[PDB]
């Protein structure tokens, strides 16, 4: 919950493109969204949280309440079923669309922000820092 809280810059990334490629995300949408860097802002107001993503290309934003159940609209498009819970101090969302499902891990590190998203045996680890 609160050390997640912030706004935080996009410092790297790692097989994020695969990741996309195995999610589906076509040529054109996965090279605009690669290109474009958002930012991530986290925060939390009573039970709810909100996760904000801004870039030149789409700015993206749920809010949900840990444990519970939600429909979310991704960057890319698709229209999934998402949950997110609060484990081992990290937080960890599944989304599931089309009989198909990927885990988003965001996690701390240091004073940085991890977030490793998993596909199929496919990995990508993005790294932030505070803004």
């Amino acid at each position: 919950c609160d050390a997640f809280v912030g706004t935080w810059k996009l410092v790297s990334s790692e097989n994020f493109d695969d990741y996309m490629k195995e999610v589906g995300v076509g040529f054109a949408t996965r090279k605009v969204a690669g290109m474009a860097k958002p930012n991530m802002i986290i925060s939390v107001n009573g039970d709810l949280v909100t996760i904000r993503s801004e870039s030149t290309f789409k700015n993206t934003e749920i809010s949900f309440k840990l444990g519970v159940e939600f429909d979310e609209e991704t960057v890319d498009g698709r229209k999934v079923k998402s949950i997110i819970t609060l484990d081992g101090g990290a937080l960890v969302q599944v989304q599931k669309w089309d009989g198909k499902s990927t885990t988003i891990k965001r996690k701390r590190d240091g004073d940085k922000l991890v977030v490793e998203c998993v596909m199929k045996g496919v990995t990508s680890t993005r790294v932030y820092e505070r803004a």
